[PDB]
Protein backbone atom coordinates (compact mmCIF):
# COMPACT_ATOMS: atom_id res chain seq x y z
CA UNK A 1 0.00 0.00 0.00
CA UNK A 2 0.94 3.67 -0.48
CA UNK A 3 -0.36 6.50 1.62
CA UNK A 4 -2.25 9.12 -0.41
CA UNK A 5 -4.55 12.08 0.08
CA UNK A 6 -8.24 11.83 -0.73
CA UNK A 7 -10.08 14.97 -1.77
CA UNK A 8 -13.87 14.92 -1.71
CA UNK A 9 -15.98 17.52 -3.56
CA UNK A 10 -19.78 17.49 -3.24
CA UNK A 11 -21.48 19.99 -5.54
CA UNK A 12 -24.31 20.52 -8.01
CA UNK A 13 -24.77 17.94 -10.75
CA UNK A 14 -24.53 20.70 -13.38
CA UNK A 15 -20.83 21.24 -12.52
CA UNK A 16 -19.89 17.66 -13.52
CA UNK A 17 -17.93 18.57 -16.64
CA UNK A 18 -16.29 21.68 -15.21
CA UNK A 19 -14.94 20.01 -12.08
CA UNK A 20 -13.83 16.94 -14.06
CA UNK A 21 -11.92 19.45 -16.22
CA UNK A 22 -10.20 21.00 -13.19
CA UNK A 23 -9.16 17.63 -11.77
CA UNK A 24 -7.65 16.36 -15.03
CA UNK A 25 -5.91 19.60 -16.00
CA UNK A 26 -4.34 19.73 -12.54
CA UNK A 27 -2.69 16.37 -13.30
CA UNK A 28 -4.60 13.95 -11.05
CA UNK A 29 -4.34 10.39 -12.30
CA UNK A 30 -8.11 10.07 -12.21
CA UNK A 31 -11.28 10.66 -10.26
CA UNK A 32 -14.46 8.91 -9.18
CA UNK A 33 -17.92 10.51 -9.13
CA UNK A 34 -21.10 9.26 -7.44
CA UNK A 35 -24.62 10.56 -7.83
CA UNK A 36 -25.93 12.02 -4.57
CA UNK A 37 -28.63 14.13 -2.92
CA UNK A 38 -28.25 16.47 0.01
CA UNK A 39 -29.18 19.52 2.03
CA UNK A 40 -26.91 22.30 3.27
CA UNK A 41 -27.14 25.58 5.14
CA UNK A 42 -25.61 28.09 2.70
CA UNK A 43 -28.70 28.14 0.43
CA UNK A 44 -26.84 29.20 -2.71
CA UNK A 45 -27.99 26.47 -5.12
CA UNK A 46 -27.66 27.94 -8.61
CA UNK A 47 -30.94 26.38 -9.77
CA UNK A 48 -33.16 27.67 -6.94
CA UNK A 49 -29.39 16.91 -6.78
CA UNK A 50 -25.64 16.52 -6.37
CA UNK A 51 -22.48 14.74 -7.40
CA UNK A 52 -19.71 13.57 -5.10
CA UNK A 53 -16.14 13.44 -6.48
CA UNK A 54 -13.31 11.48 -4.88
CA UNK A 55 -9.79 12.30 -6.08
CA UNK A 56 -6.78 10.38 -4.77
CA UNK A 57 -3.43 12.14 -5.05
CA UNK A 58 0.02 11.22 -3.76
CA UNK A 59 0.91 14.89 -3.15
CA UNK A 60 -0.88 17.18 -0.72
CA UNK A 61 -0.06 20.13 -3.01
CA UNK A 62 -2.06 18.64 -5.88
CA UNK A 63 -5.05 18.00 -3.63
CA UNK A 64 -4.83 21.58 -2.36
CA UNK A 65 -4.51 22.95 -5.90
CA UNK A 66 -7.69 21.19 -7.04
CA UNK A 67 -9.58 22.14 -3.88
CA UNK A 68 -8.44 25.77 -4.21
CA UNK A 69 -9.60 26.09 -7.83
CA UNK A 70 -12.99 24.46 -7.24
CA UNK A 71 -13.64 26.64 -4.20
CA UNK A 72 -12.44 29.85 -5.86
CA UNK A 73 -14.56 29.24 -8.97
CA UNK A 74 -17.78 27.75 -7.58
CA UNK A 75 -18.14 28.21 -3.79
CA UNK A 76 -19.98 31.56 -3.85
CA UNK A 77 -22.44 30.72 -6.62
CA UNK A 78 -23.02 26.96 -6.31
CA UNK A 79 -23.84 24.47 -3.59
CA UNK A 80 -20.44 23.01 -2.76
CA UNK A 81 -18.52 21.42 0.13
CA UNK A 82 -15.04 19.90 0.13
CA UNK A 83 -12.90 17.96 2.58
CA UNK A 84 -9.63 16.00 2.65
CA UNK A 85 -8.41 12.88 4.45
CA UNK A 86 -5.70 10.26 3.95
CA UNK A 87 -6.05 6.63 2.85
CA UNK A 88 -3.69 3.78 1.96
CA UNK A 89 -4.00 2.84 -1.71
CA UNK A 90 -2.61 0.02 -3.76
CA UNK A 91 0.88 0.49 -5.08
CA UNK A 92 -0.05 -0.99 -8.45
CA UNK A 93 -1.56 2.43 -9.47
CA UNK A 94 0.01 5.86 -9.98
CA UNK A 95 -1.36 8.71 -7.88
CA UNK B 1 -7.48 27.92 6.88
CA UNK B 2 -8.76 24.44 7.68
CA UNK B 3 -10.89 22.73 10.32
CA UNK B 4 -10.78 19.17 11.62
CA UNK B 5 -14.40 17.93 11.59
CA UNK B 6 -16.23 14.68 12.27
CA UNK B 7 -17.91 12.66 9.51
CA UNK B 8 -20.78 10.39 10.55
CA UNK B 9 -21.85 7.70 8.07
CA UNK B 10 -25.21 5.88 8.38
CA UNK B 11 -26.07 3.06 5.96
CA UNK B 12 -29.64 1.81 6.33
CA UNK B 13 -32.83 0.87 4.48
CA UNK B 14 -34.05 3.26 1.79
CA UNK B 15 -37.49 3.33 3.45
CA UNK B 16 -35.95 5.34 6.32
CA UNK B 17 -34.88 8.22 4.07
CA UNK B 18 -37.19 10.89 5.46
CA UNK B 19 -37.09 9.67 9.08
CA UNK B 20 -33.29 9.68 9.32
CA UNK B 21 -33.08 12.98 7.41
CA UNK B 22 -35.31 14.68 9.96
CA UNK B 23 -33.21 13.27 12.82
CA UNK B 24 -30.16 14.90 11.25
CA UNK B 25 -31.79 18.29 10.69
CA UNK B 26 -33.60 18.45 14.04
CA UNK B 27 -30.38 17.66 15.92
CA UNK B 28 -28.87 20.76 14.32
CA UNK B 29 -26.51 19.46 11.65
CA UNK B 30 -25.69 22.03 8.99
CA UNK B 31 -26.61 19.51 6.30
CA UNK B 32 -26.20 15.98 5.00
CA UNK B 33 -25.42 14.03 1.84
CA UNK B 34 -27.21 10.82 0.87
CA UNK B 35 -26.41 8.22 -1.80
CA UNK B 36 -28.38 5.22 -3.00
CA UNK B 37 -26.67 1.93 -2.20
CA UNK B 38 -26.95 -1.83 -2.22
CA UNK B 39 -25.29 -4.30 0.06
CA UNK B 40 -25.36 -7.34 2.29
CA UNK B 41 -24.98 -7.65 6.04
CA UNK B 42 -24.88 -10.31 8.73
CA UNK B 43 -27.48 -9.08 11.23
CA UNK B 44 -30.30 -10.30 8.94
CA UNK B 45 -32.99 -7.89 10.15
CA UNK B 46 -34.16 -6.26 6.90
CA UNK B 47 -37.68 -5.06 7.59
CA UNK B 48 -38.98 -6.31 4.21
CA UNK B 49 -37.69 -9.88 4.65
CA UNK B 50 -34.74 -12.26 4.36
CA UNK B 51 -33.09 -13.60 2.30
CA UNK B 52 -33.22 -10.21 0.58
CA UNK B 53 -32.21 -9.38 -2.99
CA UNK B 54 -28.47 -8.68 -2.59
CA UNK B 55 -27.99 -6.25 -5.50
CA UNK B 56 -31.22 -4.28 -5.32
CA UNK B 57 -30.52 -0.64 -4.45
CA UNK B 58 -32.61 -0.91 -1.30
CA UNK B 59 -30.22 1.02 0.98
CA UNK B 60 -29.14 4.63 1.47
CA UNK B 61 -25.83 5.97 2.76
CA UNK B 62 -25.84 9.26 4.71
CA UNK B 63 -22.74 11.35 5.37
CA UNK B 64 -23.04 14.02 8.07
CA UNK B 65 -20.20 16.44 8.75
CA UNK B 66 -20.12 18.24 12.09
CA UNK B 67 -17.53 20.25 14.00
CA UNK B 68 -18.90 18.88 17.29
CA UNK B 69 -18.16 15.29 18.23
CA UNK B 70 -21.09 15.73 20.64
CA UNK B 71 -23.53 16.43 17.79
CA UNK B 72 -22.27 13.49 15.72
CA UNK B 73 -22.88 10.96 18.43
CA UNK B 74 -26.17 12.62 19.41
CA UNK B 75 -27.31 11.83 15.86
CA UNK B 76 -25.85 8.39 15.85
CA UNK B 77 -27.30 7.58 19.23
CA UNK B 78 -30.77 8.36 18.18
CA UNK B 79 -30.60 6.58 14.91
CA UNK B 80 -29.27 3.47 16.48
CA UNK B 81 -31.78 3.66 19.36
CA UNK B 82 -34.77 3.94 17.03
CA UNK B 83 -33.83 1.77 14.04
CA UNK B 84 -30.96 -0.63 14.78
CA UNK B 85 -33.05 -3.53 16.08
CA UNK B 86 -35.88 -3.18 13.55
CA UNK B 87 -34.05 -2.23 10.35
CA UNK B 88 -30.87 -3.23 8.52
CA UNK B 89 -28.60 -0.29 9.33
CA UNK B 90 -24.96 0.37 10.21
CA UNK B 91 -22.94 3.46 11.39
CA UNK B 92 -19.36 4.68 11.67
CA UNK B 93 -17.44 7.90 12.37
CA UNK B 94 -14.19 9.37 11.02
CA UNK B 95 -12.41 12.73 10.94
CA UNK B 96 -11.77 14.82 7.85
CA UNK B 97 -10.18 18.21 7.22
CA UNK B 98 -12.58 20.81 5.85
CA UNK B 99 -12.08 24.44 5.08
CA UNK B 100 -13.15 26.84 7.79
CA UNK B 101 -15.49 28.04 5.12
CA UNK B 102 -18.56 25.95 5.95
CA UNK B 103 -20.08 26.20 9.42
CA UNK B 104 -20.34 22.58 10.33
CA UNK C 1 -16.39 2.90 20.36
CA UNK C 2 -14.00 0.63 18.45
CA UNK C 3 -11.57 1.13 15.60
CA UNK C 4 -12.33 -0.83 12.42
CA UNK C 5 -10.92 -0.77 8.90
CA UNK C 6 -12.70 0.31 5.74
CA UNK C 7 -11.73 -1.22 2.42
CA UNK C 8 -12.89 0.61 -0.69
CA UNK C 9 -12.85 -1.06 -4.11
CA UNK C 10 -13.69 0.96 -7.21
CA UNK C 11 -14.01 -1.19 -10.31
CA UNK C 12 -16.09 -1.93 -13.40
CA UNK C 13 -19.78 -2.45 -12.75
CA UNK C 14 -19.65 -5.75 -14.69
CA UNK C 15 -17.59 -7.21 -11.82
CA UNK C 16 -20.39 -6.69 -9.26
CA UNK C 17 -21.16 -10.37 -8.71
CA UNK C 18 -17.55 -11.56 -8.93
CA UNK C 19 -16.17 -9.10 -6.38
CA UNK C 20 -19.17 -9.47 -4.06
CA UNK C 21 -18.44 -13.21 -3.93
CA UNK C 22 -14.77 -12.56 -3.14
CA UNK C 23 -15.72 -10.33 -0.22
CA UNK C 24 -18.23 -12.92 0.98
CA UNK C 25 -16.22 -16.06 0.24
CA UNK C 26 -13.49 -14.29 2.23
CA UNK C 27 -15.38 -13.82 5.41
CA UNK C 28 -16.43 -10.19 5.71
CA UNK C 29 -19.65 -9.52 7.62
CA UNK C 30 -21.07 -7.49 4.73
CA UNK C 31 -20.39 -4.85 2.11
CA UNK C 32 -21.98 -1.75 0.61
CA UNK C 33 -22.04 -0.92 -3.11
CA UNK C 34 -22.75 2.39 -4.82
CA UNK C 35 -23.05 3.24 -8.51
CA UNK C 36 -20.13 5.28 -9.78
CA UNK C 37 -18.46 6.85 -12.79
CA UNK C 38 -14.93 8.03 -13.31
CA UNK C 39 -11.71 8.10 -15.26
CA UNK C 40 -8.32 6.54 -14.64
CA UNK C 41 -4.90 6.50 -16.24
CA UNK C 42 -4.31 2.81 -17.02
CA UNK C 43 -7.08 2.55 -19.67
CA UNK C 44 -7.70 -1.18 -19.23
CA UNK C 45 -11.51 -1.04 -19.34
CA UNK C 46 -12.76 -4.42 -20.54
CA UNK C 47 -15.85 -3.05 -22.32
CA UNK C 48 -16.66 8.80 -19.22
CA UNK C 49 -19.54 10.24 -17.21
CA UNK C 50 -21.69 7.12 -17.58
CA UNK C 51 -22.26 5.26 -14.32
CA UNK C 52 -20.23 2.26 -15.51
CA UNK C 53 -18.28 1.70 -12.25
CA UNK C 54 -19.16 0.49 -8.77
CA UNK C 55 -17.67 1.52 -5.42
CA UNK C 56 -17.53 -1.15 -2.69
CA UNK C 57 -17.04 -0.32 0.98
CA UNK C 58 -16.17 -3.20 3.32
CA UNK C 59 -15.83 -2.71 7.08
CA UNK C 60 -13.56 -5.27 8.72
CA UNK C 61 -12.65 -5.74 12.38
CA UNK C 62 -9.03 -6.40 11.38
CA UNK C 63 -6.50 -4.84 9.02
CA UNK C 64 -5.52 -8.33 8.05
CA UNK C 65 -8.85 -9.22 6.66
CA UNK C 66 -9.05 -5.98 4.68
CA UNK C 67 -5.63 -6.76 3.20
CA UNK C 68 -6.76 -10.29 2.30
CA UNK C 69 -9.80 -9.11 0.34
CA UNK C 70 -7.78 -6.39 -1.37
CA UNK C 71 -5.16 -8.98 -2.32
CA UNK C 72 -7.66 -11.44 -3.80
CA UNK C 73 -9.46 -8.78 -5.84
CA UNK C 74 -6.26 -7.23 -7.19
CA UNK C 75 -4.77 -10.64 -7.96
CA UNK C 76 -7.73 -11.81 -10.01
CA UNK C 77 -8.92 -8.67 -11.83
CA UNK C 78 -6.47 -5.75 -11.66
CA UNK C 79 -4.57 -6.54 -14.86
CA UNK C 80 -7.70 -7.14 -16.95
CA UNK C 81 -10.24 -4.67 -15.52
CA UNK C 82 -10.34 -1.05 -14.38
CA UNK C 83 -9.77 -1.22 -10.64
CA UNK C 84 -8.41 0.70 -7.63
CA UNK C 85 -8.53 0.01 -3.89
CA UNK C 86 -7.72 1.90 -0.69
CA UNK C 87 -8.00 1.41 3.08
CA UNK C 88 -8.72 3.82 5.94
CA UNK C 89 -9.70 3.48 9.61
CA UNK C 90 -13.02 4.55 11.13
CA UNK C 91 -14.70 4.29 14.54
CA UNK C 92 -17.71 1.99 14.95
CA UNK C 93 -20.12 1.15 17.73
CA UNK C 94 -19.51 -2.10 19.61
CA UNK C 95 -23.18 -2.94 18.99
CA UNK C 96 -22.09 -4.17 15.53
CA UNK C 97 -19.25 -6.64 15.02
CA UNK C 98 -17.17 -6.74 11.85
N1 LIG D 1 -22.80 19.16 7.31
C1 LIG D 1 -22.87 18.50 6.13
N2 LIG D 1 -22.63 17.17 6.06
C2 LIG D 1 -22.69 16.48 4.91
N3 LIG D 1 -22.99 17.04 3.72
C3 LIG D 1 -23.24 18.37 3.65
C4 LIG D 1 -23.19 19.20 4.86
N4 LIG D 1 -23.48 20.46 4.49
C5 LIG D 1 -23.69 20.44 3.15
N5 LIG D 1 -23.54 19.19 2.65
C6 LIG D 1 -23.67 18.77 1.24
O1 LIG D 1 -23.22 19.83 0.38
C7 LIG D 1 -24.28 20.22 -0.50
C8 LIG D 1 -24.26 21.73 -0.63
O2 LIG D 1 -24.40 22.37 0.63
P1 LIG D 1 -24.15 23.97 0.76
O3 LIG D 1 -24.48 24.37 2.17
O4 LIG D 1 -22.78 24.30 0.21
O5 LIG D 1 -25.18 24.57 -0.32
P2 LIG D 1 -26.79 24.68 -0.22
O6 LIG D 1 -27.20 25.60 -1.34
O7 LIG D 1 -27.22 24.96 1.20
O8 LIG D 1 -27.22 23.19 -0.67
P3 LIG D 1 -28.73 22.67 -0.80
O9 LIG D 1 -29.32 23.45 -1.94
O10 LIG D 1 -28.59 21.20 -1.13
O11 LIG D 1 -29.32 22.95 0.56
C9 LIG D 1 -25.57 19.72 0.14
O12 LIG D 1 -26.55 19.38 -0.85
C10 LIG D 1 -25.11 18.49 0.89
O13 LIG D 1 -25.10 17.40 -0.02
N1 LIG E 1 -19.07 -5.25 7.15
C1 LIG E 1 -19.70 -4.34 6.37
N2 LIG E 1 -19.03 -3.48 5.55
C2 LIG E 1 -19.67 -2.58 4.77
N3 LIG E 1 -21.01 -2.45 4.75
C3 LIG E 1 -21.79 -3.24 5.53
C4 LIG E 1 -21.17 -4.25 6.40
N4 LIG E 1 -22.15 -4.90 7.06
C5 LIG E 1 -23.32 -4.34 6.65
N5 LIG E 1 -23.10 -3.37 5.74
C6 LIG E 1 -24.14 -2.54 5.09
O1 LIG E 1 -25.17 -2.29 6.04
C7 LIG E 1 -26.41 -2.80 5.55
C8 LIG E 1 -27.19 -3.35 6.75
O2 LIG E 1 -26.59 -4.57 7.18
P1 LIG E 1 -27.09 -5.26 8.56
O3 LIG E 1 -26.14 -6.39 8.84
O4 LIG E 1 -27.33 -4.16 9.57
O5 LIG E 1 -28.56 -5.77 8.14
P2 LIG E 1 -29.00 -7.01 7.23
O6 LIG E 1 -30.48 -7.09 7.44
O7 LIG E 1 -28.13 -8.23 7.38
O8 LIG E 1 -28.76 -6.44 5.73
P3 LIG E 1 -29.04 -7.24 4.36
O9 LIG E 1 -30.53 -7.48 4.38
O10 LIG E 1 -28.66 -6.23 3.29
O11 LIG E 1 -28.19 -8.48 4.36
C9 LIG E 1 -26.01 -3.82 4.51
O12 LIG E 1 -26.98 -4.04 3.49
C10 LIG E 1 -24.74 -3.25 3.91
O13 LIG E 1 -25.06 -2.23 2.94
N1 LIG F 1 -6.57 9.20 -8.69
C1 LIG F 1 -7.82 8.70 -8.60
N2 LIG F 1 -8.69 9.17 -7.69
C2 LIG F 1 -9.94 8.68 -7.58
N3 LIG F 1 -10.43 7.71 -8.36
C3 LIG F 1 -9.65 7.14 -9.31
C4 LIG F 1 -8.27 7.61 -9.49
N4 LIG F 1 -7.74 6.89 -10.49
C5 LIG F 1 -8.70 6.02 -10.91
N5 LIG F 1 -9.84 6.18 -10.21
C6 LIG F 1 -11.08 5.39 -10.37
O1 LIG F 1 -10.73 4.04 -10.65
C7 LIG F 1 -11.34 3.62 -11.87
C8 LIG F 1 -10.36 2.67 -12.56
O2 LIG F 1 -9.34 3.43 -13.20
P1 LIG F 1 -8.04 2.69 -13.79
O3 LIG F 1 -6.96 3.72 -14.02
O4 LIG F 1 -7.73 1.51 -12.94
O5 LIG F 1 -8.59 2.11 -15.20
P2 LIG F 1 -9.03 2.86 -16.54
O6 LIG F 1 -9.40 1.78 -17.53
O7 LIG F 1 -8.02 3.92 -16.91
O8 LIG F 1 -10.41 3.60 -16.12
P3 LIG F 1 -11.37 4.38 -17.15
O9 LIG F 1 -11.78 3.33 -18.15
O10 LIG F 1 -12.51 4.84 -16.28
O11 LIG F 1 -10.52 5.51 -17.69
C9 LIG F 1 -11.63 4.90 -12.63
O12 LIG F 1 -12.76 4.79 -13.51
C10 LIG F 1 -11.93 5.87 -11.51
O13 LIG F 1 -13.30 5.72 -11.11
CL1 LIG G 1 -19.61 7.32 -1.17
Amino acid sequence: SQQVWKLVIITEEILLKKVSKIIKEAGASGYTVLAAAGEGSRNVRSTGSNIKFEVLTASRELADQIQDKVVAKYFDDYSCITYISTVEALRAHKF
